[PDB]
């Protein structure tokens, strides 16, 4: 079986539980994850961004299949959402999609949950071990049937024209640790 | 008070207890610390090197002042040694010195403990927080009087001509975590 993902305290990361997802590297690159709109006058729609000032907002992982031990494991497709309320008309779940002002594929909100065909895989992410203590990266490469529209890639930070730290699909990966919220 | 140094399990690092001192970064940069000679036919004297293949050899920190709670704290001068036996006629304690064949100041064996003579400060190291989870660097800059011979600097890894991974004083710092050997 794939290895369990562990949190910063070495305990298994679990589905249905709030975690902060926080940069493993401190300083300029430090910060957890939150949401923000395009960055100009429009408030909506939202994408996933890095907050440089704090550990960000709580995130919950949801399993695709029934996972009886409730443990999140390496390189298994899963769903991701922020456990917060927002004022845009969309879910708080992550997906890969086009986002205005950003070339390429962005991690946005408005994601779906579960498998129900090709497009639902655009809401599936994998968590893989990275090269720092207790650290992981997000990777997009679903193992469920889908079209070839979105190429497989790691998730990393990209500074947009407003210097908002967007998460996008790209060759390199951002390293994160998981910190149980409570 | 300064914060405790913590080990990879988040427990305070203690004086007089064995730890492996292991690279925070995996892959090519991975491995703990051990000792090796100048790299040619001579076995002696020894310097501190990174073993790329495993967590290395056990290391013990010793306090310079009396530390009642026995906890190693950030930015406090301390002594470092390997808790191993060697076949060179020197102590297993770390110090900064010139080492045969290596340009600049190297972390070698043959160190002293405590504070008798200005030379003994060349065996004093500080552990400072680095920018990765549970990660730290060694910094040489003693807080006790000494000669101006050895400049303050961080400790990092340098591949010598044999590709032996020497620890030297330099601007950049190698990030390490501490793993209790009885774990
Ligand atoms: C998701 O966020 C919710 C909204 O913050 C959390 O529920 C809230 O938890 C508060 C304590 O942190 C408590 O005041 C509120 O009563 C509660 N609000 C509602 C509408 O339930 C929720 O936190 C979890 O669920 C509740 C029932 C408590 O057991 C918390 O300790 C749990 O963390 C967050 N997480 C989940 C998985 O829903
Ligand atoms: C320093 O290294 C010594 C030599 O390896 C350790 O002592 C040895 O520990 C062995 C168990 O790992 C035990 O078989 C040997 O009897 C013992 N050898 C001698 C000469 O004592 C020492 O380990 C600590 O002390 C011993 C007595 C046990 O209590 C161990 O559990 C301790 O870790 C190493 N550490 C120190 C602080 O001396
Ligand atoms: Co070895
Ligand atoms: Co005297
Ligand atoms: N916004
Ligand atoms: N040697
Ligand atoms: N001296």
């Amino acid at each position: 079986a794939p290895k369990p993902i562990v949190d910063i305290d070495g305990k298994p990361v679990l589905y249905g539980v709030d975690y902060f997802v926080v940069s493993a590297i401190w300083g300029a690159g430090g910060g957890g994850l939150t949401v923000y709109g395009p960055g100009n006058k429009k408030k909506c729609p939202l994408s996933v961004v890095q907050d440089p000032f704090d550990n960000g907002e709580p995130i919950i992982f949801s399993a695709i299949k029934n996972v009886k031990d409730n443990i999140v494991r390496e390189s298994v497709d899963l769903n991701v959402k922020f456990n917060i309320t927002i004022n845009c008309n969309e879910t708080t779940a992550w997906k890969v999609d086009r986002f205005p002002g950003v070339i390429g594929w962005t991690v946005t909100l408005g994601g779906e949950k579960g498998y129900h065909g090709f497009e639902s895989t655009h809401s599936m992410f994998k968590i893989k071990k990275a090269g720092l203590p207790f650290s992981y990266k997000f990777h997009f490469c679903p193992s469920y049937p889908r079209t070839r529209l979105i190429p497989c890639n790691n998730v990393d930070i990209f500074f947009d024209k407003y210097r908002i730290r967007r998460l996008i699909l790209t060759n390199d990966a951002k390293e994160f640790v998981f910190i149980k919220t409570n």
